[PDB]
């Protein structure tokens, strides 16, 4: 059987910290580990041809900070999974699929609303997800 | 150099699963395990004799308490700890002159007040503490 770790990034230092201790855990667990970043779709009330040139340039960083995160943690390309989608339901829809025994992520950023306690996402995903989860700061 | 693991332990359900979880990441990362059982003190405007006999009863609880995550993790007898104060409190005074890497807690126990979110004492320690948290339902 396997163990499977899945770190949420989104390219923010806490999100950094969070891919060097997802790292350490597929490691020491012997686990397959799964790096996830989710990005909201470009808004559809957007006109010709803004909308199509912010559809590129979106899906474009949102690859740049993927990649960011392979080359952190050294993962197979199959095992960095691009989602589009609010940031939580995509991360725990990944964590069910996948069969996460932990979910790691950092406490504040995948989103645009949070506090200094915890972004709106990580406490999405810490209210429902499937496993334990992991909070770095 | 080596890692300290910090498990939060109070005899709930949520906690004997923290506990299976943090035995495993202290075994996986080849780290040390600290147990922390902390308990409020008896108030003192109770009068005699109700005072003492409260006091003997809630050290002993306690001790009964620990003893168990000590028979659940395995750890030496001076490696689980109890401590008299505010749960959240001595979790992180424990965390931080133990060096600890990681807390391994419940989402919920340890105190009196909490939501279906969070315990009050968990969501304390997700806020101040000098490590990452590994939350476990």
């Amino acid at each position: 059987m396997f163990k499977t770790i899945l770190l949420a990034y989104d390219g923010s230092e806490h999100a950094r910290r969070a891919a060097e201790v997802a790292k350490a855990e597929a490691e020491a667990h012997g686990a397959r580990l799964i790096v996830v970043h989710a990005y909201e779709p470009v808004p559809d009330y957007l006109g010709e041809p803004f909308f199509e040139e912010a559809l590129r340039r979106r899906l474009e960083r949102a690859e740049g900070v993927l990649e960011e995160a392979r080359a952190l943690t050294g993962v197979p390309k199959e095992d960095a999974l691009l989602l589009e989608g609010v940031p939580a339901e995509a991360i725990l829809q990944a964590a069910r699929a996948e069969k996460a025994d932990l979910i790691v992520m950092g406490t504040r950023g995948l989103g645009a609303l949070g506090s200094l306690f915890l972004g709106s996402q990580s406490q999405r995903v810490v209210a429902e997800a499937p496993c334990p989860v992991l909070l770095v700061r």
